[PDB]
DNA sequence: TCAAAACGTCGTAC
DNA sequence: GACGTTTTGA
DNA sequence: TCAAAACGTCGTAC
DNA sequence: GACGTTTTGA
């Protein structure tokens, strides 16, 4: 795993707090044993004529991609170990989504544990429960409550 | 002159690359010698349910003040000494907003001599114009063509 | 006559 | 910014 | 059954 | 984010 440089790092971590997310989601999905993928993104937006700026992120963190959705665009990180990773080295300097980060963090850690009880899968959820709470959440659908629900 | 540490100022440009705003304006006020007072800005936005963090920034650059607006609050500094200082130490690391703090540093150099003549009173509001143009500017309406119009 | 503040609005870029 | 639904390709 | 990508919309917080 | 109009107080 590659070690990043502090500057970067810090720089990195003030525009990811300005205009970054840290996203965790619970997608129904049949195909799942529990009916559920567990999905992280690290994201970050930015109006599709400086996707320039985004382009370099991939070059300097090396892993993601940049998709272009219209008039914006976004960065992406989505591989679990790239991201474990990156935010663990990232996390130390974010100030507005420090929490969030190391939900993430812990979510990853446990997945293995979370594919095999339906308790610990809920009690996962949960964690990300508190990522959507600490965010500025306004469209979301899908809950541990929408889990427990349906392990039944 | 107060001296910023680099772990701030790195964090801060990531930040204001994000979520801040470098504002040039020229305001029509009848009160002025040239009918328009030069405008100078630094702004950083945020849900009024962070205040905390601006707040916090405003004991980090020992000056300037926030004001909540509502559903949003904002940090800002208009004080044109303090200005150039902080401007001039975190020119360095910005990104996306650099053109228009060196703009605002020059504007801010040559304030003086443009108060004595309407002709480089009317060049440093093309600077101004740069600044705008460099901005996600969409309800600008006094621009050095209007001043110009005026001086006439 | 000026620097600075007070206060308001708009259209996206998050 | 922070979600959503559905598809791919193992 | 899964990790990851593809593709889309919502409601502000810039 | 990036403007706008109007007021304060030396
Ligand atoms: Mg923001
Ligand atoms: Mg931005
Ligand atoms: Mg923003
Ligand atoms: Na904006």
């Amino acid at each position: 795993n590659t070690k990043y440089n502090k500057e970067f790092l810090l720089y990195l971590a003030g525009f990811v707090d300005g205009d970054g997310s840290i996203i965790a989601q619970i997608k129904p999905n049949q195909s799942y044993k529990f009916k559920h993928q567990l999905s992280l993104t690290f994201q970050v937006t930015q109006k599709t004529q400086r996707r320039w700026f985004l382009d370099k992120l991939v070059d300097e963190i090396g892993v993601g991609y940049v998709r272009d959705r219209g008039s914006v665009s976004n960065y992406i990180l989505s591989e679990i170990k790239p991201l474990h990773n990156f935010l663990t080295q990232l996390q130390p300097f974010l100030k507005l989504k420090q929490k969030q980060a190391n939900l993430v963090l812990k979510i990853i850690e446990q997945l293995p544990s979370a594919k095999e009880s339906p308790d610990k899968f809920l009690e996962v959820c949960t964690w990300v429960d508190q990522i959507a709470a600490l965010n500025d959440s306004k469209t979301r659908k899908t809950t541990s409550e929408t889990v427990r629900a349906v392990l039944d």
